[PDB]
């Protein structure tokens, strides 16, 4: 089904401007912040669900994610299928590759200790990602075949929660600025 959650959340830091538009549409304007994500998606993620999305507006100038982005319990687990980025490009530990909705993506996990998260401010867990190894051009329709990623992640060893929390196609930032637009279903 079409989106039925909206996720704002910001560190404080600097100025996050976002609008929950009609249909599964959001907007977001930053300036100069610290870390925030902003997103629409569904209160219960799946593995089984195909997102998809068109980002009309993509603009960071700086550190931003252009991403697939949720969580998991039973174990924690953050996780990410970033299609797009500014001026960094996220890493971690390297574990392989996958191929999916035309493009090629790496396949990185990242523990973190006494971290925040959904379960508290000084948590362990681990972020798994799938990071595209080149931008993924935007403005046309475009999918993430997220069971795609689930598989990829199960044959590296990289198992998901079976508690499932949030999953939106988001924009997250980093100490930077920026324009983006983006319509999930």
């Amino acid at each position: 089904a079409s989106t039925d959650y909206w996720h704002f959340w910001t560190d404080g830091g600097g100025i996050v401007n976002a609008v929950n538009g009609s249909g599964g549409n959001y907007s977001v304007n930053w300036s100069n912040t610290g870390n925030f994500v902003v997103g629409k998606g569904w209160t219960t993620g799946s593995p089984f669900r195909t997102i998809n999305y068109n980002a009309g507006v993509w603009a960071p100038n700086g550190n931003g994610y252009l991403t697939l982005y949720g969580w998991t319990r039973s174990p924690l687990i953050e996780y990410y299928v970033v299609d797009s980025w500014g001026t960094y490009r996220p890493t971690g530990t390297y574990k392989g590759t996958v191929k999916s909705d035309g493009g090629t993506y790496d396949i990185y996990t990242t523990t973190r200790y006494n971290a925040p998260s959904i379960d508290g401010d000084r948590t362990t867990f681990t972020q798994y990602w799938s990071v595209r190894q080149s931008k993924r051009p935007t403005g046309s329709n475009a999918t993430i075949t997220f069971s795609n990623h689930v598989n990829a992640w199960k044959s590296h060893g990289m198992n998901l929660g079976s508690n499932w929390a949030y999953q939106v196609m988001a924009t997250e930032g980093y100490q930077s600025s920026g324009c983006s637009n983006v319509t999930v279903w």
